[PDB]
């Protein structure tokens, strides 16, 4: 990772904020300033929780692509600590798709799940298993780009400090796993895909949620009785069969994100579907 000069950064408006810290938009200076992301450590810390911090940044800074938030830099030397990143004037695609209901055709819904698939694939190219694909790490530019990110929702605190029994290796989003990775924490890019393909139909619903009538454990044994997530109205069939084939219970069976780029370029390329 870039080490930022805090002189080269500028924190403007608050986006959120929780325990782990706040998120801000601001403008970078690299040398024409350029809106950021700035998301920082939250005061005070642990040196886990600091060189965790640290450390995500240093796998985020691993990857360069077109489709995976930019890490501009971080600012490690200094309080509050930082991570600034790519600025998505849309922010996550699950509140964007929702905020934005019915508003786009198939083919832009459909773009949409090629650039995140694209993402996936550079991913899968890298031996990086993401494990919480989904909507809500989907960012979304103004230019309607989506790029794949991890925040860390699933790797947040809330276990007491002292607690005999502690989660470890986070926690994991039951709705979005695929069921070896949940039975046997198998998690590969075939899990991922299985991931996709639940992308895909909160994409094509404008964001429902996955299961919402299910509790967890309802989730789980719908699945294994062989439910599947149901053709979302206005669904064309050429991306609700492939949806299916995400969903494949052998994960040797699945698509490989390349496949699915390919197929998506070809549907973009050629209506119908
Ligand atoms: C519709 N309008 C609503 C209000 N408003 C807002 C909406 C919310 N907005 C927003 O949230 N923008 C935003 C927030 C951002 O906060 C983040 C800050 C940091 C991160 N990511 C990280 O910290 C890490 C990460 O993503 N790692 C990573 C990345 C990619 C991988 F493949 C794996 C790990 C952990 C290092 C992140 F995913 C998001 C980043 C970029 N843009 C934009 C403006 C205008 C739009």
């Amino acid at each position: 990772t870039t080490e930022i000069h805090p002189s080269c950064v500028t924190r403007q408006k608050v986006i959120g904020a929780g325990e782990f810290g706040e998120v801000y938009k601001g403008m970078l200076k690299t040398s024409k300033e350029v809106p950021v992301a700035i998301k920082t450590l939250k005061a005070g810390y642990t040196e886990k929780q600091r060189v965790d911090f640290l450390g995500e940044a240093g796998i985020m800074g691993q990857f360069s692509h077109h489709n995976i938030i930019r890490l501009e830099g971080v600012i490690s030397k200094y309080k509050p600590m930082m991570i600034i990143t790519e600025y998505m004037e849309n922010g996550a695609l699950d509140k964007f798709l929702r905020e934005k209901d019915g508003e786009f055709s198939v083919l832009q819904l459909v773009g949409m799940l090629r650039g995140i698939a694209a993402g996936m694939k550079y991913l899968a190219n890298m031996n990086y298993v993401h494990r919480d694909l989904a909507a809500r790490n989907i960012l979304v530019n103004s230019n309607l780009v989506c790029k794949v990110s991890d925040f860390g929702l699933s790797r947040v605190l809330e276990d007491d400090p002292e607690a005999t029994y502690t989660t470890s290796g986070g926690k994991i989003p039951i709705r979005w796993t695929a069921p070896e990775a949940i039975s046997y924490r198998k998690f590969t890019s075939a899990s991922d895909v299985w991931s996709f393909g639940i992308v895909m139909w909160e994409v094509m619903t404008y964001g429902e949620r996955p299961y919402w009538e299910l509790s967890n454990h309802e989730v789980m044994k719908a699945i294994n009785d062989g439910f599947r997530l149901p053709t979302p109205m206005d669904c064309p069939s050429a991306i609700y069969q492939l949806m299916m084939q995400c969903w494949q219970q052998e994960r040797a069976r699945r698509p490989k994100f390349a496949d699915i780029v390919s197929i998506l370029d070809k549907l973009i390329r050629a209506p119908d579907s």
